[PDB]
């Protein structure tokens, strides 16, 4: 459309929107619009977060300890489903990342590969990840596989914020009212939030914003009852790593601010 852009329909995504379009979160997320048919396709209308940036940067984070539901891991037992896809995915970063027996399929399960794709990034250890960036050369990287170690997480925030300290100071003021709004949010508290991103966008007139996108996984618990997002996964339990994913990007960042 024009400043909106349109995504792939999916329900739970809609139910999400439209709940954090009452929430503290509204201003940390696109405007949402509502849904459209077109070409064949159903999707969900929404705000275009470049739209007010010139020759944005841009930079991508996917959230948490976890990336997977858990109803994907107790529903790999009781009717398991290898993929084709995703062994690929695996062998292109790793070969032999496989087991024997991976090999002999050409195939993987969904949480045996999210589970190796966590530990193989910085997403088991720090609890965020860099899954993109652009920058305002025209450049962009997509390949963060093996992006891990946090002195290897660090050099690529340098190279992204590219020396200028005004943009990361906007940054980690961005990131700390997020949180604010995170811990007295309603919705935050009450939902699981898997798989979804901070996308970090700026530009040369030193205008710097963050949003939450993705919410194709943020799940509804069942009544009253709340997640901490910092206490660790344990199968049954639910929780996160969201806001340790936060606290320790927010840390990581001031790191940087002093420098
Ligand atoms: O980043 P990669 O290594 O390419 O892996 C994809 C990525 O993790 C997506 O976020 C995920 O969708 P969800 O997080 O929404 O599950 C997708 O699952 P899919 O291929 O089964 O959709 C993966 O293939």
């Amino acid at each position: 459309e024009d400043g909106r852009i349109l995504k792939r329909f999916c329900q739970c995504e809609q139910r999400s929107l439209e709940q954090l379009m009452k929430d503290p979160l509204r201003p940390f997320v696109p405007a949402y619009y509502g849904m459209v048919l077109q070409d064949g396709q159903t999707f969900n209308q929404m705000e275009d977060l470049l739209a007010d940036f010139e020759g944005p940067s841009i930079m991508d984070c996917k959230m948490g300890s976890r990336t997977y539901l858990e109803e994907e891991l107790v529903k790999a037992r009781e009717r398991p489903r290898p993929r084709k896809d995703m062994y690929e995915k695996m062998v292109a970063v790793d070969p032999g990342a496989p087991t024997p027996e991976e090999h002999a399929q050409g195939a993987v399960t969904k949480p045996r590969y999210m589970q190796w794709r966590e530990t193989m990034s910085s997403t088991s250890t720090l609890g965020f990840r860099i899954e993109g960036i652009k920058k305002a050369d025209g450049t962009c990287n997509t390949n963060f596989k093996k992006t891990q170690a946090l002195e290897q997480v660090t050099k690529v925030l340098e190279d992204f914020v590219d020396g200028d300290h005004v943009i990361l100071q906007k940054y980690v003021a961005c990131l700390e009212e997020l949180r604010e709004a995170l811990e007295i949010s309603p919705f935050f508290k009450t939902h699981e939030v898997v798989g979804s991103s901070l996308l970090f966008v700026h530009d040369h007139t030193g205008l710097a914003k963050v949003w939450m996108i993705d919410f194709g996984k943020t799940v509804a618990l069942p009544d009253h009852q709340t997640l901490s997002h910092r206490l660790p996964w344990a199968e049954g339990n639910r929780e996160d790593g969201y806001l340790w994913g936060l606290d320790n990007m927010i840390c990581l960042l001031q790191g940087l601010a002093q420098s």
